[PDB]
């Protein structure tokens, strides 16, 4: 809407109060006018019709339980874009600077969280399995990963090009709670998993297997749930990547960790100048060493470190 760029105050799901970009026009929205072409939020108010209604409040503070979700979908948009542009220099999803826009409140006890195409969807959860999905920083990142994958290397949804574009979104997920530096792991959403259970998470990058995902290519699923094991197969990637940052010996293969930063900049420049919509797990391997070429030069430490950690999954 047309009005004029205001800060709000609110509490996010897990009781933290931040301040929010909103804009006043009768009502204080939740529209952040400092990024891009905006960041929207909307409220979808339990049913499955999309966006819903943008978000209005009528005195810019977001105290009530009903709002927390939206507070952080909105605030936690702000952190993505602001990882992106500030990082890799890529203004939004689609590098263009598009509208980010966000629904809280979608359906009853929905225990998920999704990019649609267009938009950012998050339930509610039942109140055991999940809380507000937007409460967890590397939930918000890794959905809006899915729209910059969409927008650049277009990994199909299926088998090891889905098992890549799900790694992917882990990875800058778990990079942007980095950035973000509030409690900060390799795990992936632990903020709103399980409220009633302690120390766990959907899936974790550093062990896939404490959850019962793959950590070697001779793991992998090769049936047809789960879009072919898109969310378990990714497990595979996620280890390479945790080893190319963190370092570690795995299968009796040893790598050389590079650091969060390099490991960033290295999958950056695979998913935007690289992959391409088919790929599979080998031309990942080939997409990551030509990029850490490109950035540190044939015969870095960073290289190596890309080839051992493929090495230690087992993908050739
Ligand atoms: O795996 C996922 N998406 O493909 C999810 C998205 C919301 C929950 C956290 C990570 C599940
Ligand atoms: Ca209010
Ligand atoms: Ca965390
Ligand atoms: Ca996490
Ligand atoms: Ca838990
Ligand atoms: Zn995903």
């Amino acid at each position: 809407i047309t009005g004029t760029s205001t800060v709000g105050v609110g509490r996010g799901v897990l009781g933290d109060q931040k301040n929010i970009n909103t804009t006043y026009s009768t009502y204080y929205y939740l529209q952040d006018n400092t990024r891009g072409n905006g960041i929207f939020t909307y409220d979808a108010k339990y049913r499955t019709t999309l966006p819903g209604s943008l978000w209005a409040d009528a005195d810019n503070q977001f105290f009530a339980s009903y709002d927390a979700p939206a507070v952080d979908a909105h605030y936690y948009a702000g952190v993505t874009y602001d990882y992106y542009k500030n990082v890799h220099n890529r203004l939004s999803y689609d590098g263009n600077n598009a509208a980010i826009r966000s629904s809280v409140h979608y359906s009853q006890g929905y225990n998920n969280a999704f990019w649609n195409g267009s938009q950012m969807v998050y339930g509610d959860g039942d109140g055991q399995t999940f809380i507000p999905l937007s409460g967890g920083i590397d939930v918000v990142a890794h959905e809006l990963t899915h729209a910059v994958t969409d927008y650049t290397a277009g990994l199909i949804y299926q088998n090891e090009s889905g098992a890549i574009n799900e790694a992917i979104s882990d990875i800058f997920g778990t990079l942007v709670e980095f950035y973000a530096n509030k409690n900060p792991d390799w795990e992936i959403g632990e903020d709103v998993y399980t409220p009633g259970i302690s120390g766990d998470s959907l899936r974790s990058m550093s062990d896939p297997a404490k959850y019962g995902d793959p950590d070697h290519y001779s793991k992998r699923y090769t049936g047809t749930q789960d879009n072919g094991g898109v969310h378990i197969n990714s497990g595979i990637i996620n280890k390479a990547a945790y080893l190319i940052s963190q370092g570690g010996t795995h299968y009796g293969v040893s790598v050389v960790g590079i650091g969060r930063d390099k490991l960033g900049k290295i999958f950056y420049r695979a998913l935007t100048q690289y992959l391409t919509p088919t790929s599979n797990f080998s031309q990942l391997r080939a997409a990551a060493v030509q990029s850490a070429t490109d950035l540190y030069g044939s015969t870095s430490q960073e290289v190596a470190s890309v080839k051992q950690a493929f090495d230690a999954v087992g993908v050739k």
